[PDB]
């Protein structure tokens, strides 16, 4: 390889992510090293071409270790921009949300669902532009203009939609929309609303009962909270769609710090 692995960026179950620099052109990229299927991940990654999605540059196989070359995001994880119990300035949150929607609209437009949207997977470039990363759980939900219902159990509990826990088969799109809503909640309140959207989760029941005087809802302004009321809807068929999110008042509110 003509790429030098200069530093450990991410160390976790995903294997490992390193910063790689080309000792010739001096370009920098991220490298995910392994060494839940590389084949599918690469195949999905090859379809991606959007400013709010981590770009795929290629892959290399050496021994029993696969190398995924990806767009480097020096800004790191959105997760690290969320102050515990506080969140972040509403204008920053709105801007990141706008960028998140653009990325998701793009993926759904090509028939791909991410299935694990959360702040740890939303990266920022040098200009603080958001990029969706980690397509290890991503899958095709539309092919030849024919939608396929999902049934596989996956994602991250605090971020997963309730239908994924109750229904045998569910539509892909509303699930990603729900997780985006949980991300929005985290950005505005610096805390997750519930451990999981189950009948047995007190915090979730409180939300369904509109007990918005409780955390984290009490920390959120009326405008963004009204958007969250439309996104965090238990019945996926009644849940707001992205086209309608784009028409939301808070979504379209001019904001500045
Ligand atoms: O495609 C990427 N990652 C990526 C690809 C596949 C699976 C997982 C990941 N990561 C794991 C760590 N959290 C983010 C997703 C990628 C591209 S740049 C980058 C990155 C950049 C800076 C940084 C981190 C990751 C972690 C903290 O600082 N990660």
């Amino acid at each position: 390889e003509d790429w030098d692995l200069v530093q450990t960026l991410g160390e976790g179950a995903y294997g490992e992510v390193q910063l790689a620099v080309n000792r010739v052109t001096e370009e920098a990229v991220a490298v995910k090293i392994v060494d839940e299927n590389i084949k599918k991940e690469i195949c999905i990654n090859k379809m991606l071409n959007h400013e709010n999605v981590v770009k795929f540059y290629g892959h290399r196989r050496e021994g029993n270790i696969q190398y995924l070359f990806l767009e480097y995001c020096s800004g790191g994880e959105l997760f690290d921009r969320i102050e515990p119990d506080i969140g972040m300035p509403e204008p920053d949150a709105q801007r990141f949300f706008h960028q998140l929607m653009a990325g998701v609209v793009y993926l759904h437009g090509i028939g791909i669902t991410h299935r694990d949207i959360k702040p740890e997977n939303l990266l920022l470039d040098e200009r603080d532009n958001l990029k969706i990363s980690d397509f290890g759980l991503a899958t095709v939900f539309r092919y030849n203009n024919r939608e396929r219902l999902l049934n596989k159990m996956c994602g991250t509990l605090p971020y997963v939609a309730p239908e994924l826990l109750k229904r045998r088969e569910f539509h892909a799109e509303p699930v990603d929309v729900w997780s985006c809503g949980i991300v929005l909640t985290a950005m505005l309140a610096g805390e997750l609303p519930w451990d999981q959207p189950s009948d047995s989760c007190q915090e979730y029941s409180d939300w369904k009962e509109k007990k918005t005087y409780l955390n984290p809802w009490k920390k959120i302004d009326s405008a963004p909270l009204a958007l969250l009321h439309k996104i965090l809807v238990e019945n996926p068929s009644a849940r707001i769609t992205i086209p309608d999110i784009k028409k939301d008042r808070w979504y379209n509110k001019p904001l500045k710090k």
